[PDB]
């Protein structure tokens, strides 16, 4: 795998398509799918959403130079905004000097909420539910033998109590579910329905909402990058001066929600187009990201930018990354399947790690540009 | 204008396209633009983003029944997820019984941040900047005579001081700019550059970031809906019982960020597809919405659901809505221009009000469905 895109600025879209097809070993059918419009015929689109009367195209670009955990990866991006793809590619190029991005993730754990009303002893009922955790987990896992055979399934539960609300006390059971390579919404929603009668029997209450949480803070992707001063040096500015400017811009985002919103928007300029191009749900990724950014009690930066003891710039990101390689549009849309092949994805976790790296690079591109503007 | 879509579930995409073309008075060229793929040829896409090698289609559906401030409006939605378009259409149909949605907006005011470093008396320098507000406003307005002739331009300034940061004191000037029918990013970024030398002269400091804020809390859209119990009644449930279930679900989102993230995600299922279909920047709308949802110090619901004194369900939303009718992809993409024509838009404010109404309806659809699931 080689993610370098020599002279791509000067090539036509057809020439870029042919280069990508050669670099990724795309089949003749896959090349033809890209060479004509309408890779998603209306008959297919008609089965995806309601009241279909057409299709709507986003430009599809490729960000170059990315290397993640030692592996080059080409990154498709479906987006309408200028400068985004070029900035991601340029920051990835600089990241290559330190060996690229380094990433990790948690297990692919999604939360399903089971909201219980009518329980007047919710703290005591919480203990009864926790004592019965094995029975609840077994009930959650009793229908999806395929997921369990892959090593997924419900792994744990939590119980949260809201003893005083305008609607009375609420007891909320969270099922913690390993969803493997799925985004997980339908999987965990079905388990929440499955456990509802047992939860009602234990608590004596009435189950209302049975629904995933998009605050997917048990399904985190992490990415780190390090750039020395010499890597960041330009004709006009020392790398040291650029590093100090990035830190100035980062601290501004850390302390001021008015800046943090724009700073994090820039991250999502990198992440969302990868989500879209792979057929994933961009609203879910946006909600998890921005809700996680508020976890401390103030809306703040999702990234951290620092200087290590030797003076190099170090960037880091950690954020929920609920994405899948199966199900939804990722299965039905022929170009989403092609995007997965271009990226050579082995797991949904890997897709999330790559997306986090792209968001981190995008953020660096914005901070480096804004801090070096004369 | 009539936004009812009779028997749309049973029509083919071609039949739906022809109905919409007839209802909206679309030209023959516009009808043909929808009837074949590739409304955005690669030569056009190639000028929008970098490294273009293709295009990526989202299904394009239409939500029916919406009526906003007494005017029916058909709502294009570019999205990949099932159930979304049908739920928006169904909730809009119920809203028609009370006359539809009622909306308002603030002036289209965007913030540009001018970050000043090196000022050791930032509180005193803030006063010097405020005393010079007229001169700063005149400088901001000196280049864009067209915007000013439309009644736009910089209208006010604020100054915020962060006296103790890891990077030293920061003084941040906000330019408050009426951007008329533009999203406003380039407009306000240019004004921030224009005022930087004058701000440096007044404060003695050094300007670093000159950049819009995506926390666009001076550019708000508001939407309200009211539904009586008889409107919400179904074969299986009284409207009264459904209303109580919606309130139960709403309070859950108000008090628990794990639920609020999913609740607000549902809002963005309605809003974002309209943003995409009109060529607008969906990352900007997402960032403003979710950052605003954290303004109270906890991540919470963007909507409010209540019962009025007579027992009717009342929903309300207020959120930043930075959208445009001009500039960006909204000008270049032929289908984005067609979307504006389908919606018969008179201003960017109106687009924002319609989008807020769609988000409110989408939220109602999710809460009503989740609360009435057996
Ligand atoms: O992993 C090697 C070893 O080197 C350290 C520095 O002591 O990290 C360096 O190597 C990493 C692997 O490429 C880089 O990601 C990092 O930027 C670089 O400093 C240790 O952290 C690590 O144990
Ligand atoms: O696959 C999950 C499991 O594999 C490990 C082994 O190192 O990580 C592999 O897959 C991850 C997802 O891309 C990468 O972060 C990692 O580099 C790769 O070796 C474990 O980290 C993880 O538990
Ligand atoms: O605007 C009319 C007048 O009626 C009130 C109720 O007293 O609101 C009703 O009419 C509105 C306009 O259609 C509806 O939006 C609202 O739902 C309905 O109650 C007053 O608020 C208003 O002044
Ligand atoms: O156009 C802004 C200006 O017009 C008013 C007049 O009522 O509102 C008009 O346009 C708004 C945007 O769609 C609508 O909310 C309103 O219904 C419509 O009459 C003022 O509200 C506003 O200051
Ligand atoms: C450049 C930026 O505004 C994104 C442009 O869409 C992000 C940022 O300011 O960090
Ligand atoms: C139904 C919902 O999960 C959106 C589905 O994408 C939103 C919600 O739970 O309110």
């Amino acid at each position: 795998a080689d993610s370098r895109l020599p002279n791509f600025r000067a090539l036509t879209p057809a020439q870029r398509r042919d280069f990508l097809a050669d670099a990724c070993g795309l089949s003749d059918a896959e090349r033809a799918l890209l060479a004509a419009p309408g890779a998603l015929p209306l008959a297919l689109a008609d089965g995806m959403i309601e009241n279909v009367f057409g299709s709507f195209e986003l430009p599809l670009g490729v960000a170059g130079n990315f290397r993640v955990n030692g592996r080059d990866v080409l990154v498709p991006m479906a987006v309408e905004e200028p400068s985004v793809v070029a900035a991601a590619s340029y920051m990835a190029k600089l990241a290559r000097e330190d060996g690229g991005f380094q990433t990790s993730s948690t297990l692919p754990l999604m939360r399903a909420q089971v909201q219980v009303l009518g329980v007047t002893d919710p703290h005591g009922a919480r203990l009864a539910v926790l004592q019965a955790r094995a029975q609840i987990i077994e009930r959650a896992n009793s229908r999806d033998k395929v997921l369990i055979g892959l090593g997924g399934g419900c792994k744990d539960i939590e119980v949260h109590v809201f003893p005083d609300t305008p609607r009375g006390p609420m007891l909320v059971v969270h099922l913690i579910v390993d969803v493997r390579d799925a985004m997980g919404a339908n999987t965990v929603n079905t388990m929440a329905e499955s456990v509802a009668p047992l939860v009602e029997k234990i608590t004596g209450g009435s189950v209302r909402l049975r629904i995933l949480s998009n605050l997917a803070d048990l399904r985190l992707a992490r990415a780190r990058v390090r750039l020395t001063p010499q890597t960041l040096a330009t004709q006009d500015r020392s790398g040291e001066e650029i590093i100090e400017g990035v830190l100035d811009a980062y601290t501004f985002a850390a302390i001021d929600p008015y800046r943090a919103a724009t700073h994090n928007k820039g991250i999502m300029n990198g992440i969302d187009p990868v989500i879209v191009a792979t057929g994933n749900d961009w609203r879910a990724v946006e909600a998890g990201a921005h809700a996680y950014a508020s976890r401390s009690g103030s809306y703040t930066s999702l990234t951290r930018w620092e200087k290590d003891a030797g003076g190099a710039l170090v960037g880091s990101i950690e954020l929920p990354m609920p994405v899948g390689l199966v199900g939804g549009a990722t299965k039905t849309h022929p170009l989403a399947r092609l995007a997965l092949k271009i990226m050579d994805l082995q797991s949904a976790q890997q897709l999330g790690e790559i997306a986090a790296a792209v968001g981190l690079a995008q953020n660096l591109g914005a901070l480096r540009a804004l801090a070096t503007e004369g």
